[PDB]
Parts: C-alpha cells; sequence; structure tokens
C-alpha cells in the first residue's frame, strides 16, 4: 500500500491527508516524532532520511511501490494525486486559474512559517493578510469553490492554511466572511468530517518546537 | 501583443524571459523601475497595479488579451508557458520529476531570499551560515539527480532547465564556492548558457548579471 510519510504536526501534510480522505485512498501514514524538550531532535527522521530512496529527502514523503514513485515535494505530491483522481482543471482556463490560487495558497505559507517560526513580524503579518484575504473572498466570489462548483485540490490546501490563520487570529476574516462559509463549506463534506473527527485528528500541534 | 510586466530586477522574472527567449515567441517586456534613494517608491506599479484587471495584482504578471489571458504568480505564469510551447512532461514519469525539481528550485530562491531581503546584521549573519549549512546537500542532490543529464530530463529541455539556470547563478553570484566541486552543474550553466537564444539574452546590452534582488535587499541590490 501507498506509504504517506510526515511528522506528527499539521503543517504541509494535511492538505494531501485530506485529498487521500476526500478520494478514499488507501495508505499507510509513516509518523516521525521529535524529541524531548529543549532538544527537539529529528533523529526519528535523520536516521532514515537518506535510506529510502528519494531523490531529494524531505517531508512530506510519499511512496508507492506498486507504481513506481517515490516524491517528496508538497505541491508535486498533490498534483500527482490530484491527476490520479481528477482533481485538476479540465481546461488551461481552469488550469490558469487553479494554480494562480495554488501559488496564492503557499505565499501565505511561506509568509506565516517567516512569522511563526517576532514582534514586528506578528505586527507585519497583520497588516498584509487582509488584503490577501479579500483578494481571495472577491476570487472565490459566490461560488462554491475557489474554482466554482468541482471541487480541486487547491481547495484541501486553501482549506489547511486559511484554518492555520484563523486560528492564529479570525479577526484577519473580518472583512472576508464568506471564506468561513468556505471553510465550513469543506468541513461539511462527508470524508472530510470523518477526518476532522478521527480521534487522530488535533488541530494542535500545527508547526514544529 | 503579450505583455510581460516585472521590476527591473533579474529575480523571478528571468526564468520566464529566459523560457520566452528560447522559445522565439514575440512580447512587450513591460519593466517597473523602483523610485530614488531610499524611496525607491513602487509608485510607477503601484499607479497601475489595480488598473491591469489583475485577481491577485502582483508582479510579475502576464496578459495575452487575444487568448484571454491575465495572470500572476510566476510558477503558474511559466507553467502556462511551458504548456503552450510543449517545455511540460510527455508522461507522469517525466511530470514527477519536473515538479520535483520545480519545487526544489522554489525552495532555494525562498531560502536565498530570506537571507538576502534580510536586513538585522544579527539575523542575516545567522541566516547565512545557516544557508552556507544546507546548500551544500541541495546541490548535491541536483548533481546527483541530473547524473549525465544534458538537461534535467534528459535530452530535453523543460520549463524548470530555465528556472534552475537562473536561481543557481543567484547562488553562484553568491558563493562560487559551493560550486568549487560541482562541475556537472557548472558544465549545465554553461549547456544553458551556449543556447542560441540564451546566448543571445545574455549578451544583451539590457542585460546585467545585477541587480538580482531590489534595493531593498542586501545581496543583488545592484
Ligand atoms: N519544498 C519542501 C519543503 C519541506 C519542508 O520544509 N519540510 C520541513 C517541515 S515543514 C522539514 O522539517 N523537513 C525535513 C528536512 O528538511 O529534513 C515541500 O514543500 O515539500
Ligand atoms: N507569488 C508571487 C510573488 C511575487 C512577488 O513577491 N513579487 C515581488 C518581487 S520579488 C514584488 O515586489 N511584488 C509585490 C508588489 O509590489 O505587489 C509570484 O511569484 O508571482
Amino acid at each position: 500500500a501507498p506509504i504517506l510519510g510526515y511528522w506528527k504536526l499539521r503543517g504541509l501534510g494535511e492538505p494531501i491527508r485530506l485529498l487521500l480522505a476526500h478520494t478514499g485512498q488507501e495508505y499507510e501514514m509513516k509518523e516521525y516524532s521529535f524529541g524531548p524538550e529543549p532538544d527537539y531532535d529529528k533523529s526519528e527522521w535523520l536516521d532514515e532520511k537518506f535510506n529510502l530512496g528519494l531523490d531529494f529527502p524531505n517531508l512530506p514523503y510519499y511512496i508507492d511501490e506498486e507504481e513506481g514513485v517515490k516524491m517528496t515535494q508538497t505541491v508535486a505530491i498533490i498534483r500527482y494525486l490530484a491527476r490520479k483522481h481528477g482533481l485538476v482543471g479540465e481546461s488551461d482556463e481552469e488550469t490558469i486559474k487553479i494554480e494562480m490560487v495554488e501559488q496564492q495558497a503557499i505565499e501565505l505559507i511561506f509568509t506565516c512559517t517567516r512569522t511563526w517560526y517576532f514582534d514586528k513580524l506578528k505586527e507585519e503579518m497583520m497588516t498584509i493578510l487582509p488584503g490577501k484575504l479579500i483578494g481571495l473572498a472577491k476570487f472565490l466570489g459566490e461560488n462554491q469553490y475557489i474554482i466554482g462548483d468541482r471541487i480541486t485540490y487547491v481547495d484541501f490546501m486553501l482549506y489547511s492554511i486559511l484554518d492555520y490563520i484563523r486560528l492564529f487570529e479570525e479577526s484577519l476574516f473580518d472583512e472576508a466572511s464568506s471564506l468561513k462559509d468556505y471553510l465550513t463549506r469543506i468541513e461539511s463534506l462527508p470524508e472530510i468530517e470523518k477526518y476532522l473527527s478521527s480521534d487522530d485528528f488535533k488541530r494542535f500541534p500545527i508547526t514544529g518546537p
């Protein structure tokens, strides 16, 4: 069976795990745990990192012996599963929109892990994010999903990162309420609800120590 | 006729410009200049930013009314031009390889920016000291991946070669010592630089190995 490896955190793994849930794909989850305080050693990972046949060793990774796939890179992993489950654009027009939003999503990840991993930084996130969330609200418009009536991989990516931000400071979404309905639309998908109601599910931690 | 807009810096725009050159596609280059010292105001950009019909106004941008395309996001723009010109994977095996390398490339862009655009002298050194510990293993990864290949996927150039070119150059011009034992990569950069249309581009009067980043940044300012 396919293996998804990652830390015991939501982090970058979650959008992938949400996609696997929605699609019903069987996979084994290989979770690597950090060390005790304040060591926080990554040995569980570092001792295996270079021995898994990965071209660019890193977390997350995705392995499927049957298909001959050993992969790293979150966007590349989720793009791979999306094309395997038809969660991609059916037109270049759609694909343009999807890939803009993919990159807009990662732009929020990138400048959130610059703040979370900072008095002057958290002050600066607060000034920027509102305009970015307004942009996304204006893009979603009255659509059920970011690209329209059909759910695509980019909805899972957007879900995770917007949740992270909501948990950080909900006040930011005050000027973008549509997203809260969007986050609920996604939370109400049958397999996502079942994933979010697991015993294994833990909204925290999202990032490491 | 199609319009590519960006700052007057190599930055994120160069991989796109390299692809357009190689493919021979006609485009209008629209370049926004920073203001004087120390304002460097983005006025030229900020005055137009919201008048171009862009969903997520940002630089770089690409517009082609004939095709109905108004786009932003560097990775999305280069993937679009690649699909249009056949510089993408022809198999899932290739697409996996290309997209891992795409993302491995951007991971280096992201890390270098943090270090180069940092202002605090203490933080910049801490970041640099940390870049130097990481990049050797990243370059080994790329060398191991390229193997004996002409280009990153074999004998056929894909969009991700132009991305890799730009970012490896940025790193070379920052610390060549990192490539002292990376001949495969140095020969790779030479293979790309000697493509007929890339040679012409890098030999333009317009071209300038600097600036790479913006004035605010410590490295690549000019
Ligand atoms: N470009 C990679 C970056 C992955 C990454 O930064 N992973 C972090 C966790 S957020 C890590 O600790 N990786 C383990 C390592 O680099 O050894 C991706 O997006 O998949
Ligand atoms: N994810 C975006 C990021 C673009 C970006 O950060 N552009 C910088 C130049 S390095 C800029 O100054 N533009 C922001 C603005 O002024 O709107 C992309 O790659 O297109």
